[PDB]
């Protein structure tokens, strides 16, 4: 794994939106040959968007031949909310940039047989070949996507109940109530994110601490689903700084001798 230690929000969100960038610069995609990448929704992300954009506006990248596809998304919400993944993919990025609309994939979470739509997901995937870059976040409590503590660390897309802990996380979302919250998420799974070509997770904030510990320095368990990186060919953490208080010393240097030229960089 590498593990690219930074120290703010903004350094991250640059770093990241550059990889995603000279990936698919390198990649030269083409109509037949589309670059395909998966994207999560929340607050760590913000600062990807954000630079992502800007880099686009800029001229650097263009969007023509990237499909997209997303992690997850509420069950039950109505796609108008606000609050909704799909908003959200659309207000932070689909608007600003040139994806055409047929590129776009996001779960339907108002599907009447979520397991027929949690079926053609993957599908949908599998007709474009494989996923060249995942990005995501992670949990306080160790979760990628919804993969919630003891998911299969083989599991496909489908429907999970979130935990009590992921609901009262979210709800500064919904107007801090806990009640407003969805209780169900449809998610890729373990097993599918493990198929992707590239993972690359954001990891921000003294919250996520423990679970870049779990990550980094615990064993593979289905408690953490993040250490399902640790069994990953080509797996990425991207940190800032107060995410890294709970690593052993010789853990940090290490990573900090590893990446020094390729953070400073700036
Ligand atoms: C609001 C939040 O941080 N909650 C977390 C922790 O359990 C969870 O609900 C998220 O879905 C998880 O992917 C973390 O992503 P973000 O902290 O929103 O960037
Ligand atoms: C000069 C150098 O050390 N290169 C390595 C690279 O070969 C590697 O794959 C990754 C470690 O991750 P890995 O052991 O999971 O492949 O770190 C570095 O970028």
């Amino acid at each position: 794994m590498r593990l690219i230690p930074l120290t703010t929000a903004e350094q991250v969100g640059k770093w990241a939106a550059r990889h995603i960038v000279n990936r698919i610069n390198a990649f030269k995609p083409t109509a037949d040959r589309p670059f395909v990448l998966g994207l999560p929704t929340g607050g760590t992300p913000m600062t990807t968007y954000k630079a992502l954009v800007e880099m686009h506006k800029a001229g650097q990248v263009s969007f023509k031949h990237v499909v997209t596809f997303n992690m997850d998304e509420y069950v039950g919400l109505p796609k108008e909310h606000p609050e909704s993944y799909y908003s959200f993919m659309h207000r932070n990025f689909f608007d600003h940039v040139d994806i055409p609309a047929e590129n776009i994939n996001l779960l339907n979470g108002n599907a009447p047989d979520i397991d027929a739509e949690c079926r053609q997901y993957e599908e949908k995937i599998r007709s474009y070949g494989k996923i060249h870059l995942f990005m995501g976040g992670v949990g306080n409590d160790g979760h990628i996507a919804f993969n919630e503590p003891a998911s299969s660390l083989a599991s496909r897309t489908r429907i999970k109940t979130l935990t009590h802990d992921t609901r009262v996380a979210n709800s500064r979302f919904f107007d801090n109530d806990v009640n407003q919250v969805p209780k169900y998420a449809l998610t890729v799974g373990v097993g599918t994110l493990l198929d992707a070509e590239e993972v690359m997770i954001l990891v921000l904030g003294s919250q996520k601490a423990l679970a870049l510990q779990a990550a980094v320095e615990g064993c593979v368990n289905h408690m953490w689903t993040i250490s399902c990186l640790q069994l990953h060919p080509k797996a990425i953490m991207v940190c800032d700084e107060p995410s890294t208080m709970e690593l052993k010393v010789k853990t940090l240097r290490y990573f900090n001798e590893l990446e020094a030229e390729n953070i400073k960089g700036l």
